[PDB]
Parts: C-alpha cells; structure tokens; sequence
C-alpha cells in the first residue's frame, strides 16, 4: 500500500536537495534508510553517487530492485531487506558512509518516526562531518477556531441516538487528530517550540522532551484547539538551503497537521498572551505510543492542563 | 481507532430494523458479533430483548462495558472478549440464540468480511428459523468514465521525475480501489451479479464464487473501470423491510465503492452489450487476500480478461 503514496511537496524537496548538488554527491557512498520503491536512491545515483545502499522491508525491496534495474542503476544501487538493528554490517565490506538519506519525520514529527533508527545508523556508519538529508526540523504551534468540527465530532458523543457515549468523548479529547486545517482558522500568532538537529542530537535527549511555546491572540474568539506542524530543512550539504513545510499555509503533505482539542474552549481577546509548556515522551505501557502533556496560562492566569496520548 | 467511526447511513438502518420491531425483540436472546462500543446491543436491549451477548476484542469490550453501564443495561447486555472460534460456549449456560446481529459486510462485500464467522455462529447457536440482522446483500456492477483519475494515478507511474516506474503500474491496475465515485460517471446500465442470503448460504459455497453480469452502454465514451457496490436488506424479521445501499446514488458509507481499473480502456458505443464473468476466491498464498477475476465481451467480441487481488 505505501508503495503507491504520492507526496509531491515531499519528493520535490528531496529531489532538489540531491539533484541540485551533484558536486556534493559525486563519488560519495550514500545510505538510504526506509527507501521504499527507491526514488531517492535513483536521485542519488543520478546525482553521481558511486554507491547507494537502500534498506527497507522484504516485499517493497523486491519491487524497488526491479525499478532500479529498469532504470539502469543496479551497478550503483544495492538494496537490502530488514531492520537497521538486525543488519550486522553493510554490504561489500563498507564500514562508513558519507551521506544518510532518510524520511525520519513521523506524524507530529515524533509519533512513529524513524528518528531512533536514523540516529543509530548515524552513530554506526556516518563519517565525521557526513551529511544527513534532511537534518533539521522545527515545530510550530498556534491556536485555531474549530467549533464546527468539535460540535460535530466530539460533543456528538454526549447523545448517540439517545444514548450516553460520554466515555468515548474523553478518548476523543485525549487523541490528537492528524488532519488538515485551513489556515483561515488560525486565530493566534505562530510559535516555534521545538528543533531537532540530527547533526548533534543524541538518543538520550529524546527520552523526555521539555519545551515551551508562546503566542498572542489576534481576535475575540473561542479557541477549541491548538494545531501543530513541522518545517524541514536540508541545511548542511546543499549549496542553497532546501526546505519544505507541513503547515496549513502551503500545499498539503501526507503528514497533514496535528490538532490538539482543548477540554474546555479558551475565551480569547485580542492581544491575550498564551504561554505554555509541552512535554513529550514515549508511553511506558506501549512504547509505540506518544505521551504529550500541555500546560498553559493566559495573561498569567490559572494553569490549564491537558494530557494526550497519540495511538 | 474503530471505536470512533460514525456511519449514519449504516447505523440508522440497524436502528430502524431493531427499534421498529420491538414486538419481535421482546424477550428474545440476541447475539451481536463484532459489537464494538455496543450501540446495536443498546438498540436490542431498548427494543426489549431479555438477554444480549456482545462479542469483540479486549480493548473495545472494556469501553463498551462502561457505555452499557452508563446506559442502564448491564442487567441485560453481557459482553465477552475474544473470537467466536475461541469461545467454548456462550455465558450462563445459554446454548441457542433467537437473533444474530452482525456487521459482516466487508469491502466489496467479501474482502476481510466476518462472513465465515457469522455463518459459524449461526450453525453453532441460531435456533431453526431464527433471524440474522441483516441477512441479504446484493452486489451491483456498472461501467464508468474515469480518465482523470486513471491518467493522474495510474499512467503517472510511467514517468516519475524522468524515471520508469512501470513495475508499479501493473500493481495499481491489479489492486481494486476502495473509493467514492460520482454517480454522474456511470456510463452503462447497472447489473445485479451476486446475492448472499445468510439464511441459506453454506461455507462451502464461498470457496469459489462464479457468477455473471450484463450491462448496456448508454454513450459513446471510453470506459476506464467497472465500479461495484452492495445493497443490504433486513429481510426476515422486520414487519416492513429495512434496507440501505453502499452505491454512488445515495449518501456515502464507510464501505464507499470498489473500482476495478481496466488494463486498456474499453471503446463503447450506445447500446453496446457488455457480458461478463466474475470469479471470486480466497487467495492461496495469503488467505486474507481476495482473488477476483473478470472476463467479458462487447457484443460477443473477443474475450478481454483481467485479474485482481484485493490486499
């Protein structure tokens, strides 16, 4: 199924980062984590890499091997099946690589990401000073008006054909929504609240992420939710930076946005200052789940708290 | 995740079939296969069943137990975890039930359905003459014009940033698409091609389904695909029949429609007669996959053949 995903904004960014930098890729040894059908391997080979190693799961690697052969790069691109953890060593006696390509960003950047895997491949195989394509992501958050969706899809559970489905409402509030929002719904300024630099970040830094955000209301309005997204930069390597956004002001990507519904709507007035804290950690019961807690104030008022689990 | 699906057309049909037939449900013993959060159990209890047994998987049964308790029916509704196959016997010494409620229909009716499970629960537990809510489904097929989607999403694979992704095109053609189509795309009459009556069908009948269809072109047009859907009837039990459709002329359901792209577009003229054969069987390599082969003629011309695998 993933073998047929089309994300033009995504792929166009990788294409420019690689093919606009042939000078950089010429005779490098490139490793592609989670290569899928192999398009980024093909970009790397066309950019002049001398060796591309792509890793992914058995069935999709079989298809990519055929695509690489139809495109005349079997001599350059080698594709191996399995997880990075289970690979004792790279093929052909190769011990180091010059460039790691990956698509590590998950939903909300960190939900079901390949971040831990890319960091491990980096530590094992990247040469000092080698390049991660891409290497920086920045997360943004802001407040939106979203009462139609909240009434139709969250309050809906109070009266389901006359029955009380309140127990489901608590879960709807707890689960961040991966969905598109229209930029015209934004009612506050936009706050940067997280940066991940793959050049320097360490696995230990990702056990507990504690950060802050601050934005200002622009309207008299009730706020039903905060929406978050990330921008992505190919910062070291390209000769002019290449970046793309997953936010609501530009073309959609398969990451969409992430929507955090508030338990109680926030009465906002123009120039109200919302200051908050976000903690992110892997869920202890199910390590594939993500615990996200928020705490915030409006003009220094009482602390509103809310806890989320991405599952 | 399934705990939050809203399908109004679906649920409204079950609601009318049950609550418009309190006379029938009064003091019956009802079994609900795949009950989810429990709304149909609640309908059955409100309709006057004396005992409702709901079956589903562990985590969703925990939520439904709370919803049943908040709605005052714990004395009527008992919810058990697990698969029907792994349940040695029904609770409380109950050996027979009067009514089986289920949502057995899968995509394209038969892909990942609960059909085998409901038939097994029927044979084990339904009293002779007992009721299956619902018990009949009829499948329809017709031809559509769909060149914009075919060019954008199937021909797309011939030139992916200059690269040849043909190997992916073969797979796109082989995989039926579960998606909505607009009724205005239909360019032929509609053909009934399958009926499943849970009152009489036997498991052996579902190892190889061989059936036929016939429809007539209404336009001079190229046909890119056949679309199929099913209608569903609560036939024995209700005092006036209750039915709903998953077709493109009425409100959408979560089943959408199923689209079968032709390898080569079919040149159609008004009143051309398309006669065909559909065989359906479980895939031998992966029993969760569905093999669907079609063979058809236009005015008795050469046989066009096409094979599909729903995965």
């Amino acid at each position: 199924h993933e073998e047929m995903l089309k994300d033009g904004i995504r792929t166009n960014a990788y294409k420019n980062a690689i093919l606009q930098n042939k000078h950089l890729f010429k005779d490098k040894v490139v490793l592609d984590i989670g290569c899928g059908t192999g398009i980024l391997c093909l970009f790397a080979a066309k950019a002049g890499a001398k060796r591309v190693i792509g890793i992914d799961m058995s069935d999709i690697i079989d298809k990519a091997r055929q695509i690489v052969s139809d495109n005349g790069y079997s001599h350059v691109i080698e594709l191996i099946k399995g997880k990075v953890e289970d690979i004792a060593q790279l093929p052909f006696g190769i011990e180091k690589v010059d460039i790691i390509i990956s698509e590590w960003m998950g939903y909300f950047l960190l939900y079901e990401s390949m971040l831990q895997t890319v960091l491990s491949a980096r530590d094992r195989w990247l040469r000092p000073g080698g390049y991660l394509f891409p290497d920086k992501c920045t997360m943004y958050i802001c407040g939106i008006e979203d009462s139609e969706y909240k009434r139709d899809k969250i309050d809906f559970w109070d009266n389901v054909y006359g029955f009380n489905f309140s127990a489901i409402k608590a879960d709807a509030l707890r689960e961040p929504l991966v969905d598109f929002v229209e930029s015209q719904q934004i009612i506050t300024t936009q706050s940067k609240f997280l940066e991940i630099d793959l050049n320097t970040i360490q696995p230990e830094d990702l056990k507990q992420i504690t950060t802050s955000f601050e934005f200002t209301s622009q309207y008299q309005e009730y706020c039903q939710a905060f929406v978050a997204w990330f921008d992505c930069v190919f910062s070291r390597g390209p000769h002019k930076p290449v970046e793309f956004s997953t936010g609501p002001f530009t073309e959609g990507t398969h990451w969409k946005q992430t929507v955090f519904y508030l338990e109680n709507d926030l009465p906002l007035k123009p120039n109200d200052v919302i200051k908050g804290t976000i903690t992110i950690s892997q869920n202890k019961s199910n390590h594939r789940d993500l615990d996200i807690s928020m705490k915030y104030t409006v003009n220094g008022g009482a602390v509103i708290s809310q806890d989320y689990i991405m599952r």
